[PDB]
């Protein structure tokens, strides 16, 4: 709106900037989209302000402008403000207990869960898929929940309709098997909420690294850090994953905590080759509050 004062720049890479502003005494985070990325821009406004998205594990929206003039686009998402940053930071320095690792890991599947279900009604919502699902797309909370950010590469699905992309979109190094080897079937829904499981799974076993069992625990890894180099090109992914079939590896001292057991349980059954095996947000949501 430009009555924001931007601050300081939290974030910066393709997808643009984001900034801490303040806007009317209270701090707002600032998405600054390149000219690029203007459908991205736009699709993310739109789920917002026409979908109505809302929900304690997705991203709060404030508000969104658009300023563009003969030679000259401006592209600002204003959403609340999240002072802990990205759970990719945030795991870096951090450990956690039973109660703190699994408060992260069920808002997210709570959100995703959100996410994916279709809502009826005048109030409702179409089924989303997020498609970019990763550790620095989601922020914490000071209560130590989460919530889901970046939803410039959603699609939608309504019932009501035969409504329905992007070919090979998102991380590479989350990128689910039929994303890989290209046998995804690229026409049903389901899929990409089944490409959304996948990196769930991902997600998941970055948390339970960091959470102390016996008083062990593992660095921050990023998935697949022992097989791939940074940046790793399509075809690395799809060496390690479709051929050489290989998951991110369960350290041993899990299975000592019964905790740790059960997540790694979750991991597996969000890993299949085969996406019809694989788990459902909602699923993974009921699993985990059980745990408690
Ligand atoms: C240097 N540190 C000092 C303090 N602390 C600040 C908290 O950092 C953020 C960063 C955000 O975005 C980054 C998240 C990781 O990837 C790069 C950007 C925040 C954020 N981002 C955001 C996203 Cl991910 C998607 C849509 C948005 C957004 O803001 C406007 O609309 N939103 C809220 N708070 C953020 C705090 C750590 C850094
Ligand atoms: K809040």
């Amino acid at each position: 709106a430009r009555d924001i004062t931007l601050l300081e720049c939290v974030g910066k890479g393709r997808y643009g900037e984001v900034w801490r502003g303040s806007w009317q005494g209270e701090n707002v985070a600032v998405k600054i989209f390149s000219s690029r990325d203007e459908k991205s821009w736009f699709r993310e406004t739109e789920l917002y302000n026409t979908v109505m998205l809302r929900h304690e594990n997705i991203l709060g929206f404030i508000a969104s402008d658009m300023t563009s003039r003969h030679s000259s686009t401006q592209l600002w998402l204003i959403t609340h403000y999240h002072e802990m940053g990205s759970l990719y930071d945030y795991l870096q320095l951090t450990t956690l207990d039973t109660v703190s690792c699994l408060r992260i890991v069920l808002s997210i599947a709570s959100g995703l869960a959100h996410l994916h279900i279709e809502i009826f009604g005048t109030q409702g919502k179409p089924a989303i898929a997020h498609r970019d699902l990763k550790s620095k797309n989601i922020l914490v909370k000071k209560n130590g929940q989460c919530c889901i950010a970046d939803l410039g590469l959603a699609v939608m699905h309504s019932q009501s309709t035969n409504q329905l992309n992007n070919p090979r979109v998102g991380t590479k190094r989350y990128m689910a098997p039929e994303v890989l080897d290209e046998t995804i079937q690229v026409d049903c829904f389901d899929s990409y909420k089944r490409v959304d499981i996948w990196a769930f799974g991902l997600v998941l076993w970055e948390v339970a690294r960091r959470m102390v069992s016996n008083g062990i625990v593992e660095d921050y890894k990023p998935p697949f850090y022992d097989v791939v180099p940074n940046d790793p090109s399509f075809e690395d992914m799809r060496k390690v994953v479709c051929v050489d079939q290989q998951r991110p590896n369960i350290p041993n001292r899990w299975f000592s905590d019964p905790t740790l057991t059960s997540l790694a349980k979750l991991m597996k059954e969000c890993w299949y080759q085969n996406p019809s095996a694989r788990l459902t947000a909602l699923r993974i949501k009921k699993t985990l509050t059980k745990i408690d």
